């Protein structure tokens, strides 16, 4: 039973009204219960919640469940040794079937029926040799499944159920075959024409198996004695079926007076079976799995169900019946039914039951089967949902039929006109039914059969039958009240068209003064027929106004205004009418004169202040919409507006009298009268409530306020009738019914306190100045109040010292509304999003009228709930931890204040639910306020601490001596905190301390991730005071604590806070010196101004933010420093610090090391009283002689001068000698003091400077390579605090190098792990280009190294990495363009720049290096491949090193890696680095210069003389760093470059196209012999490796998920399958090398397992055969695996891709040239080739159509390949292939398609084809896609998977290797040393020459 909270109150609620029935049902012995059970039988009453039902479910489940056990049916699904076959007792039947058979009658009469659990029992039931049984849970079963299909528990995916419905529905057959008839039809069975067909008379079943019982031995044994006989011999698995088939088989075996009764049961169960069956399977699985067997099901349905027959059983009429509601459910079998029934023509089956149902009803001979007419009115309105159905319904006479039954006078029979009604108004839609009803006189009976029952109802109450069991307000017969209401709905319906007729027919008729009888007895027809009655008048006013006086005449009007508050009771859609109702009384000017008197205005407020019609109205949608309604009442009529405010204000201003002490929240334990643990080690009292108390919305306020504050947060929509409620309502009235005086603890969750902050945030845009200062004197007095909580003992619970007091509950009481007042504060006035200057201003004049007390209150709160969650926890057994975990919480996202320690990872998942108990209550209640009362204290303290500097604004000089006065209050307060308790004993709260003040004194990161930078002033103020100096102690407490913990190892493996004083003191440390970290660095530091803002009376004006961070560093370098003294670190081998602790105290040095340029001598200390225009002395001029902002004046010109010793224009001799007696000697008060040394001697930036020299001279980065072996984690961080030290105190860096490097050419390769830190470290360093340019003696030594000591056999070792990581780092750049030199004076002036210089390897070592890295063997390190591959990428650049790489085998060894960590998360990268290798070995000269060329003029076009050169050698930096001299190359031979300057120097790099200048002279190429030759081999290991794969399970989902199963991952993760992963990365790497490169195409076409050389090798097919039959050849299909299905589909999508891409072009030069239709015979020889094997692969599929049968899903993809290659598009393509190119593509293929034959092999396959097959319908369907396909375009001519084109690839090489665009830059000196002096000098001058020779 899921529901909301507030569903669950409203149902809790609804089912105290039936108290009685349950009591009268749950309180007899057992007989009797079945017998009153046996009573129920037909409801009286509308259609109950199954809710209220509950218990009465649950003690029948019981029975039920005590009952199978006796006969051991219950199953346990897992052993399918299945349940004995032993018939249950005849009396045990009664008892089970009197149960099961009242099931039905309250499933029926029943709605939301989902909360059913017994669903378990049923299966248990099922089981079970009896077939009445079987009966009756089938048809529980089916209702069930028919409320699940209408709702779009888990027992609808148990597939042994599934088969158990299948069969059941696959039993006796509909009808077959007898040799003297038709089929026997089911229905046949009770007429004596044709006899039961000999094949049901006997029996013979299989399981290899055969057993057969042929008759007279069926007639012989009883059922029992068959049952037994046959599981004797048949397995246990298939004793279900036998049970089945042996009952079929002596049911009709013989003709017995009994033998019908079973078989009338068992084609009941099949009817019923068949329903669940089509609401549980999917439509297509419906039609395979049951029709496909029995395909004569309809045809008999549609024979059963009428009412004529009298022969046919009553119960098997309603059970084919009730089938028929199922499956109509589903349109697709609609058209079916009504084509049976009859329901196109007007004389069918359909329309003549519909014609003997008004027979009957018009004679009443007890052949009512009322059930019957129900039933077959919803199966109607099923069929009429299909539109094309609702026509043929709507000509086949259905409304002048219907009309027939409606139109029948006097009737009892109310059940059946009802529902006919209702039917004719789902019916008539369009203006043709409704033009039908109105033309045979339809609404004129309509309006004459209401009146006529209204007015027989009230003059025969001894008709009346209301219920006895339920709570109503009518007093007539429920039959009545649906009669009626079911005519008033489509009286309505009916006026909604052309009302100005309806209207005229309502006027000639009784109907008004029989409404008028509704409405002047209300405690007769209830609720639901006053709000129908009510709706026609509001309605037919509001479409005709000119009717107001007839409406008045006949008295309806005067009788609902001066009855109107007797008209309204608990119903919601009552309530939902009257200001509806109001909105058309109020059209006549009278009308409104009266509304306003006689209050019907106060009538539509005054019911929201009785809990039973607020809870009606909710306080949801329902609520809000009955505000906005209101409002437009407003609107519409702004006369009323003085009254909706005088009714609004009044219900306010007395709801404060309606709340009550209801229930009490805290509960003492049963035992020992204590509400909460006292020990970790107690016993727990587990119970079976809910775990989490829920009392709001149970309360009689919950709901009242839930509503009315739903209704004001709809009426606040814009300005309306609430924006005046300020200017009549008092704040304190408005704040008396948010903040009760007893608010459970969920109050702040509710719905009141999260729509009362949608009205008091619309109050406040507006009314800026009517709530804040109340609401915060509400807080400010509530905590006042709280002040023998707040001021107690800091050494114990508060609460656990008065555990069993009254003093318990009467502080958690206060502390709930302390935590609404809170919530409302955070959320509408003081939020950091949303303080506006006006609030800031607010703020400073409250704290500067009403004090600093709410500040020092705050402080002790926080301190206070901080030391009960810790006191309490340390109380508490950890399961209770666990389970009273607050933080799940609505709208709360953690992520700042008070710190969860946890106990189990809440990365695992949930913990809450396994046990429950008074005292887990008591505490879940505490622990969850107390949470809030600390999250929301630390928001408040943030706002507090920023203020203006938010909004940056101007402030006065009384604006900032208030805010810097707020924030010495706030600090003072958040140090008092941290100085008081102490670190032993209470851990866990100095863990929330400094998360607290880590919060309070950072602003939110203003971006997506950013930083929490720090608030500089709160900051600043925080060192006066001593709040850093406290965090030192902390810190030098902490880390002798951090030194005697035992296994500080496992604290490096941690990510989840728990309560270990291990883990604890790490965060502690880590919150410190992160803290500590921030104030030190100037970019996460706020950028307050100069202290002169402050003072004046200073000596030298600095950045408060660049001089904070000096006597910080002065304090926390002296702290390192002691620390390195006490023998803790930069000693040591035994790593007594953890990597985290010491990754902060590296950014601790690279900090306390960077200079900011400012020399503070001292700081002084900021002073609210002692800012300009000091206070300090203004004050005391006021306290005598005031010379009133001229004392202002005389210091702001005086510059802060005090009067020296005497009365000088100013200060009278009386205002002299007083300001001498006062003026202490203490002239220094009045001034700002300079601050004091903090630990060392004077903070001050010559001491940072003298200890930074201490530091530096101690060689402690000499004493760096004996801690850096063991911290390998952090070698950048190693590198980045010495580069910085380096450069603080200048020095060459190029030395610490060379000692690096020393120290590798001396250290012993069996320390691997010191060399790997330490050439990383190396690494690392070369990386900077100051510094590189300085190592070129380096670089070659480490190249020599390098050869003489790597060997191919440590690739497995970790320094391997590292030393391919320099060696790359050395590579990229030493491969970079050759610079060349300007020449011959190439002018240009503008001198050109010059680059920086690179060391240049000698050619020997590289080609001596890689000689060694090919010839590596297999590898097991990832970071090893990586390397190897980024280092070869390079290596492959060349041809002739990209042959080696090829032939050496290096290849298969990378791919066994790529193979072997394809869970590894990083695989990604090697994966790349594979791809681009492997392109790289295939693209050659010929290639790189086609696209090279393709490349540039690509360039010149832009499309937006031109294409200034810096840009083309900055945006094709990767097309020039492939091959630089081809781009050089082919760039000279045009681009001819323009703008030689006028003296000819040449000014701008501006080139001009040249389109044919340079002249066209070229060369030719004829290809062949080389591709052919080729055989590379690549190609060979890609296919081996991938159809070696195929063979492993790329289907199988892995083990499992152990947190994510049936969430996250689902089937969402398809590459969970570890050979799928290879397998997608494999068919990815394909699809890009069979699409980009021609030669990699006859690589897949001659490939061959057995590599055997071939002289031009055989065109073999091995590898598209795999493709097409075997890759997709895993059988599975079974079953319903998601996972696999999806792998299946994508790997098809992959491996059409790889067929299509095998079948393009590539893209080349030839891009212009695209209308060239010539086509390559080469190309056209693969694709010949191709085809010809799926023709010869359908012509193989075909024939045999027993084959057919097997390769029926190959067929459905070799189809859909032929549409992909004709309409050139494959799935994850398109990326790679120019669209230019793909015309001849598209054309060709079709061409060859049509020339090879290939129009018709498809039709011969359609010709090959037996229909019955069901797949028949698939193939023929896409066979005739692609010939729809391939005639289409024959006219015109008359996911996560990422591929990129061959040139992106080199964008990518270019992007991981050289990180700057700029490079390509160094050629710019080559062209201009090339073309220039015979380009431009040369063309230029010829070419203006010569026009002007011209003339």
């Amino acid at each position: 039973v899921l529901f909301t909270r507030c569903e669950k109150a409203r149902k809790e609620k609804l089912a105290a009204g039936y108290k009685p029935l349950v009591d009268y049902l749950i309180d007899c012995d057992t007989p009797t219960f079945l017998e009153r059970i046996e009573a129920i039988q037909e409801w009286d009453r509308s259609r109950d919640d199954l809710y209220v039902w509950i218990p009465i479910l649950d003690r029948m489940d019981g029975l039920l469940l005590k009952v199978a056990e006796k006969y051991k049916y219950k199953q346990d699904p897992k052993k399918e040794c299945e349940v004995k076959l032993v018939e249950m007792e005849a009396h045990d039947v009664d008892y089970c079937l009197k149960m099961l058979k009242f099931t039905r009658r309250l499933l029926l009469n029943t709605e939301n029926r989902f909360v059913y659990s017994s669903g378990d029992v049923l299966m248990y039931l099922l089981n079970c040799p009896n077939f009445t049984i079987k009966l009756a849970v089938m048809r529980i079963l089916a209702i069930l499944g028919e409320r699940f299909v209408i709702a779009r528990h888990n027992i609808f995916g148990d597939h042994n159920l599934r088969k158990k419905t299948l069969k059941l529905a696959l039993s006796l057959s509909s009808s077959v075959m007898d040799e003297d008839g038709e089929h026997f039809s089911l229905v046949d069975l009770y007429f004596d024409k044709k006899k039961v067909p000999q094949k049901w008379r006997k029996l013979r079943f299989t399981h290899i198996k055969k057993v057969t019982m042929t008759t007279q031995e069926l007639c012989e044994h009883s059922l029992q004695q068959i049952f037994d006989k046959g599981m004797a011999l048949l397995p246990a698995e298939s004793w279900f079926d036998f049970s089945i088939k042996a009952s079929v088989a002596k049911a009709f075996s013989d003709d017995s007076g009994e033998n019908i009764d079973l078989r009338n049961i068992i084609i009941e169960t099949k009817l019923n079976a068949i329903a669940f069956v089509n609401t549980i399977f999917s439509p297509p699985q419906v039609s395979s799995k049951l029709f496909e067997l029995d395909p004569y099901a309809f045809n008999s349905l549609t024979d059963l169900i009428s009412l004529s027959e009298t022969k046919i059983p009553k119960e098997l009429r309603t059970d084919a019946l009730f089938t028929l509601e199922c499956i109509s459910l589903k349109h697709v079998w609609c058209s079916d039914i009504i084509r049976n029934l009859g329901g196109n023509i007007s004389h069918g089956l359909l329309f003549q039951i519909l014609r003997y149902i008004a027979k009957t009803l018009r004679e009443a001979t007890d052949e009512i089967d009322e059930e019957y007419n129900v039933r077959f009115f919803y199966l109607i309105s099923n069929l009429a949902d299909v539109k094309p159905l609702h026509e043929s319904l709507f000509a086949a006479g259905l409304i002048p039929t219907l009309l027939e039954i409606v139109s029948i006078r006097n009737c009892p029979y109310k059940r059946t006109l009802a529902s006919a009604t209702h039917l004719l108004e789902t019916f008539i839609d369009n203006s043709e039914t409704t033009t039908e009803f109105i033309e045979n006189d339809g609404f004129t009976m309509l309006i004459t059969s209401v009146a006529n029952e209204i007015d027989f109802t009230l003059a025969h109450p001894e008709t009346w039958q209301p219920p006895k069991y339920s709570v109503v307000y009518y007093s007539i017969s429920f039959r009545e009240l649906a009669y009626i209401r079911s005519l008033l709905k489509l009286v309505l319906k009916l006026l909604s068209t052309d009302s100005g007729d309806r209207i005229r027919n309502l006027i000639d008729s009784p109907i008004l003064v029989s409404l008028k009888k509704i409405l002047e007895n209300k405690l007769v027809f209830g609720l639901t027929l006053i709000t129908y009655t009510l709706d026609v008048v509001q309605k037919v006013i509001n479409s005709e106004p000119t009717i107001y006086p007839v409406l008045v005449e006949a008295g309806l009007i005067p009788y609902v205004i001066d009855n109107f508050p007797k008209l309204i009771g608990p119903s919601a859609e009552l309530l939902s009418l009257l200001p509806d109702v109001v909105s058309a009384i109020c059209l006549n000017p009278e009308g409104l004169k009266q509304v306003k008197e006689k209050g019907l205005i106060n009538n539509l407020f005054d019911f929201l202040l009785d809990a039973d019609h607020a809870r009606i109205l909710t306080g949801g949608d329902r609520s809000t919409e009955y505000g906005t309604d209101i409002d437009e009442l407003a609107r519409h009529y702004p006369d009323l507006k003085a009254n909706i405010v005088e009714a609004l204000c009044n219900v306010i201003r007395k709801m404060p009298s309606t709340f009550r002490n209801e229930r009490e929240f805290l509960f003492t334990s049963p035992k020992d009268q204590k509400y909460f643990f006292h020990r970790k080690n107690e016993e727990i009292l587990t119970d079976k409530e809910e775990h989490e108390p829920a009392y709001w919305e149970l309360l009689d306020k919950g709901t009242m306020l839930d509503t009315f504050t739903s209704v004001l947060f709809g009426m606040s929509l814009g300005n309306g009738s609430f924006s005046q409620v300020p200017q009549h309502l008092e704040a304190r009235d408005f704040l008396a019914i948010i903040f009760m005086e007893n608010p459970p603890y969920e109050y702040f969750t509710s719905v009141a306190i999260s729509n009362v902050t949608e009205v008091l945030q619309y109050l406040d845009e507006k009314y800026e100045d009517y709530a804040f200062m109340d609401v915060m004197k509400v807080l400010n007095d509530q905590l006042e109040n709280l002040n023998d909580f707040l001021n107690s003992p800091n050494d114990r619970s508060f609460f656990l010292e008065r555990d069993g007091e009254n003093s318990v509950r009467s502080c958690h009481s206060k502390l709930c509304r302390l935590a609404a007042i809170l919530n409302i504060v955070t959320n509408v006035y003081i939020d950091l999003t949303t303080l506006s200057c006006k609030r800031i201003m607010q703020i400073y004049s409250y704290f500067d009228k009403r004090g600093f007390s709410l500040i020092k209150n705050l402080k002790l709160l926080f301190q206070k709930c901080a030391l009960e969650e810790m006191y309490i926890r340390q109380h508490m057994p950890d399961s209770v931890i666990t389970e009273t975990m607050p933080l799940p919480i609505v709208d709360v996202s953690g992520d700042g204040p008070p710190l969860q320690i946890y106990i189990d990872d809440p990365k695992k998942g949930d913990q809450k639910g396994k046990i429950t108990s008074v005292k887990t209550r008591n505490t879940l209640q505490m622990r969850t306020i107390l949470y809030t009362l600390q999250s929301n204290t630390a928001i408040l303290f943030r706002c507090f601490l920023r203020l203006s500097h938010s909004r940056n604004m101007d402030l006065e000089h009384k604006d900032l001596t208030t805010e810097v006065h707020i924030f010495e209050n706030v600090v003072e307060n958040v140090i008092e905190m941290l100085k008081a308790t102490e670190l032993e004993g209470h851990l866990p709260y100095i863990l929330v301390l400094l998360n607290f003040n880590t919060f309070v004194f950072t602003i939110p990161k203003a971006s997506p991730n950013s930083t929490e930078i720090l608030q500089t002033i709160p900051a600043y103020i925080f060192y006066q005071k001593g709040g850093y100096l406290l965090y030192l102690h902390i810190i030098r407490d902490l880390f002798t604590r951090m030194t005697k913990i035992k296994d500080l190892s496992s604290l490096d493996n941690i990510n989840y806070i728990d309560e270990s004083n291990g883990i604890l003191t790490l965060s502690c440390l880590i919150n410190a010196l992160t803290f500590y970290n921030k104030s030190m660095q100037t970019e996460t530091m706020e950028n307050v101004q100069s202290i002169g803002k402050y003072y004046v009376s200073i000596d030298d004006d600095y950045n408060i933010m660049k001089a904070l961070t000096v006597p910080i560093k002065v304090m926390a370098l002296a702290m390192i420093l002691d620390l390195d003294k006490s023998d803790s670190l930069f000693k040591t081998q035994s790593r007594n610090v953890p990597y985290s602790v010491f990754k902060q105290l590296l950014s601790m040095l690279k900090n306390i090391f960077t200079n900011v340029n400012i020399y503070t001598k001292e700081l002084y200390e900021l002073h609210w009283d002692l800012i300009f225009p000091p206070i300090k002395k203004i004050s005391l001029f006021e306290q005598v002689g005031i010379p009133g902002d001229v004392a202002a004046n005389y210091l702001t010109d005086t510059g802060d001068d005090l009067p020296a010793d005497n009365s000088i224009g100013l200060f009278s001799p009386e205002q002299w000698e007083k300001y001498k007696k006062l003026i202490g000697e203490d002239k220094s008060i009045y001034y700002p003091q300079p601050m004091q040394a903090q630990y060392y001697k004077g903070c001050s930036s010559k001491e940072l400077d003298e200890l930074r020299d201490t530091f530096f001279n101690d060689g402690l980065p000499s004493r760096i390579f004996t801690v850096l072996p063991f911290y390998p984690k952090l070698v950048n961080a190693f590198a980045k605090t010495l580069l910085q030290i380096f450069t603080k105190y200048d020095e060459p860096t190029e030395v610490f190098a060379g000692r690096i490097l020393d120290r590798i050419l001396e250290t012993d390769l069996d320390d691997p792990a010191t060399l790997s830190s330490l050439i990383h470290l190396f690494g690392i360093f070369l990386n900077e280009k100051y510094i590189y340019q300085k190592a070129s003696h380096l670089m070659q030594r480490f190249i020599e190294y390098l050869e003489k000591s790597l060997k191919p056999e440590h690739v497995n070792t970790p320094w391997f990495s590292k030393a391919l990581y320099v060696y790359e780092i050395i590579l990229a750049k030493s491969e970079l363009p050759h610079l060349e030199e300007l020449s011959k004076d190439v002018l240009l002036r503008y001198p050109l720049l010059s680059m920086a210089k690179v060391f240049r390897i000698p050619d020997p070592m590289k080609q001596k290096l890689f000689d060694i890295l090919i010839r590596v063997s297999d590898i097991s390190n990832f970071y090893s491949a990586l390397a190897t591959s980024r280092i070869l990428i390079f290596y492959s650049r060349d041809e002739l090193y990209a042959n080696n790489i090829a032939r050496s085998g290096i290849l298969s060894r990378l791919l066994k890696v790529i193979g072997s960590f394809q869970k590894l998360d990083k695989i990604n990268f090697l994966e790349s680095s594979f791809l681009l290798l492997t392109r790289r070995c295939f693209e050659t000269t010929e290639n790189v210069d086609a696209l090279i060329r393709a490349e540039i003029n690509r360039s010149f076009t832009a499309r937006p003389a031109v294409r200034e050169l810096t840009t083309i050698l900055e945006e094709k930096a990767h097309v020039v760093m492939r091959s630089p001299s081809q781009f050089i190359d082919v760039l000279c031979e045009t681009a001819r470059f323009h703008e030689f300057d006028d003296q000819g120097a040449l000014v701008d790099y501006s080139l001009k196209r040249f389109l044919g200048e340079k002249d066209k002279n070229t060369q030719a190429s004829s290809t062949e012999k080389s591709d052919i030759y080729e055989r590379t081999g690549i190609m060979h290991l890609l296919l081996s490796q991938l159809m070696a794969a195929s063979e492993k399970d790329w289907l199988s989902e892995p083990a499992n998920s152990s947190d994510l199963p049936e969430n996250k991952k689902a089937q969402l993760d398809p590459s969970r399958n570890p050979v799928c992963a290879y397998m997608i990365f494999l068919l990815k790497l394909l699809v890009e090398l069979v699409s980009s490169y021609n030669q990699c195409k006859f690589e897949f076409l001659t490939f061959s397992r057995r590599n055997t050389y071939a002289e031009r090798p055989r065109p073999r097919t091995t590898a598209i055969n795999f493709f097409l039959y075997r890759l997709l050849d895993k059988p599975v299909g079974t079953d319903h695996d998601k996972h696999e299905a999806k792998r299946r589909e994508v790997i098809g999508m992959l491996a059409r891709s790889v067929i299509i891409g095998f079948l393009a072009t590539v893209q080349d030069d030839r891009t212009t040239k695209t209308d060239v239709k010539l086509a390559d015979p080469h190309m056209n020889f693969i694709r010949k080739f191709a085809i010809e094997a799926i023709i010869k692969a359908i012509r193989n599929a075909t024939s045999s159509s027993k084959l057919l049968e097997s390769n029926h899903l190959k067929l459905d993809m070799w189809f859909r390949i032929i549409t992909s290659m004709v309409y050139v598009q494959a799935p994850y393509l398109r990326q790679l292939l120019d669209s230019n190119k793909v015309e001849a593509d598209q054309y060709q293929l079709c061409k060859l398609v049509i020339d090879l034959g290939l129009p018709s092999v498809i039709t011969e396959a359609m010709a090959s084809i037996d229909l019955n097959y069901p797949f028949s319908k698939k193939i023929f369907n896409v066979a005739v896609e692609a010939l729809n396909t391939i005639s289409s375009t024959r006219n015109n001519f008359s996911d996560g998977i990422i591929l990129k084109s061959t040139v992106s690839r080199w964008k990518d090489i270019f992007d991981m290797f050289y990180d700057s665009k700029t490079y390509a830059n160094c050629i710019i000196p080559t062209v201009i040393n090339r073309l220039y002096k015979v380009s431009l000098a040369l063309q230029k001058d010829l070419e203006n020459k010569r026009e002007q020779e011209k003339l």
